[PDB]
């Protein structure tokens, strides 16, 4: 198990533009094409993203380089924001891969907005902060994608993943 392997189960992989559960346009592996209401604006970003002509439709090996691109776009986010860095920072190898998870499923923004949860992992206030994570709207919305992040978090070991 590694994070790759943890995104593909919860995100899962499709070949043609999709809703996510908050409702954007999206493709591949949770790939976000756009938070426009537009469908043309997503079919052109899904052109825009592969470099061809898609009309709405990707192979398996352009999902799988968008989701590395993905992958390196949610640690980078991490990295730069300076709320979520030393949260980070303080976590153990595995929660760090559910940092990342919930990134690359709900962005920067979104994740670094929840400041207290932030402070209850740094502080390592396991089930305090996924007490917390399960009232969100990501979780109530997205139960069956954030579910296992949620107990990771708590946790620290792989076994939702199992
Ligand atoms: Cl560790
Ligand atoms: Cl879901
Ligand atoms: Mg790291």
């Amino acid at each position: 198990m590694n994070i790759f392997e943890m995104l593909r189960i919860d995100e899962g992989l499709r070949l043609k533009i999709y809703k996510d559960c908050e409702g954007y346009y999206t493709i591949g592996i949770g790939h976000l094409l756009t938070k426009s209401p537009d469908l043309n604006a997503a079919k052109s970003e899904l052109d825009k993203a592969i470099g061809r002509n898609c009309n709405g439709v990707i192979t398996k090996d352009e999902a799988e380089k968008l989701f590395n691109q993905d992958v390196d776009a949610a640690v980078r986010g991490i990295l730069r924001n300076a709320k979520l860095k030393p949260v980070y920072d303080s976590l153990d190898a595995v929660r760090r891969c559910a940092a990342i998870n919930e990134v690359f499923q709900m962005g920067v923004t979104g994740v670094a907005g929840f400041t207290n949860v932030l402070r209850m992992l740094q502080q390592k206030r396991w089930d305090e902060a996924a007490v917390n994570l399960a009232k969100s709207r990501w979780y109530n919305q997205c139960p069956d994608r954030a579910k296992r992040v949620i107990t990771t978090f708590r946790t620290g070991t792989w076994d939702a993943y199992k």
